[PDB]
């Protein structure tokens, strides 16, 4: 049982309750249109579902810390992602890899130049516990068998990480964020009821409050406009 770890350093996670505050230019809503935009980097590169998650995390700590411009948040953002490549999967693409594919979009030099400043900022410290680490570890805690857990991570993931999008999961426990997105894709494609949402209430521990996540997991996944960015 990996949840009592996953909560443990899940509280070593940092409450916000600002979003962006140090922020004077860029603001809550300039995140919403860098994520979304991120969130389509990542998924051009079909990189591992934790790479966007993670750059979710180092871009809202940078940026807890650090000053950002409205013109750099792609160069900010892309760090990120390149950080949390870096981190996560066994092939960590390359400032190379990531130049080339989406067009010279800046020079290899400057990402270079500002994956470090974010490392820097960050006390070389970039690491968390990602709603995306409670799938597996949830998926079987919630009597579900292996048979449905290569598609259940699918759908989950990708409910879950375009929710990270919005402002609101921005303030959840990861633990949480994993289960409300968890059920709102076994809502959408039912084999079974939802008599789970009494099953998680043990894990995560809470009954109403497990219900309110799920609310805005996925009325936060239903406000991916593409269109924004």
């Amino acid at each position: 049982r990996v949840l009592n770890n996953l909560k443990l350093r899940e509280l070593l996670l940092p409450k916000f309750t600002s979003l962006w505050e140090i922020q004077t230019e860029v603001t809550v809503d300039n995140r919403t249109i860098l994520l979304t935009w991120m969130h389509l980097l990542c998924e051009s590169f079909e990189l591992d579902k934790s790479v966007f998650p993670l750059s979710v995390s180092i871009l809202d700590r940078y940026l807890c810390k650090k000053q950002g411009t409205k013109k750099t948040l792609q160069k900010i953002g892309a760090a990120c992602v390149l950080i949390g490549s870096k981190i996560r999967t066994v092939k960590p693409m390359t400032v190379s890899k990531l130049t080339y594919l989406s067009c010279d979009c800046f020079t290899n030099l400057e990402l270079i130049n500002q994956e470090k400043d974010i490392l820097e900022a960050l006390k070389w410290d970039t690491e968390a516990v990602l709603a995306t680490d409670f799938l597996i570890p949830l998926c079987n805690a919630l009597k579900i068998p292996e048979d449905l857990w290569p598609q259940l991570y699918e759908a989950a993931s990708t409910t879950i990480c375009k929710a990270l999008i919005q402002p609101n999961i921005a303030l959840l426990s990861p633990g949480l964020i994993c289960a409300g997105g968890l059920l709102t894709t076994i809502e959408t494609d039912n084999t079974n009821c939802r008599p789970w949402t009494c099953y998680l209430e043990d894990l995560s521990s809470i009954l109403n409050f497990s219900t309110n996540t799920v609310r805005t997991v996925k009325d936060q996944v239903s406000e991916a406009f593409s269109l924004y960015d």
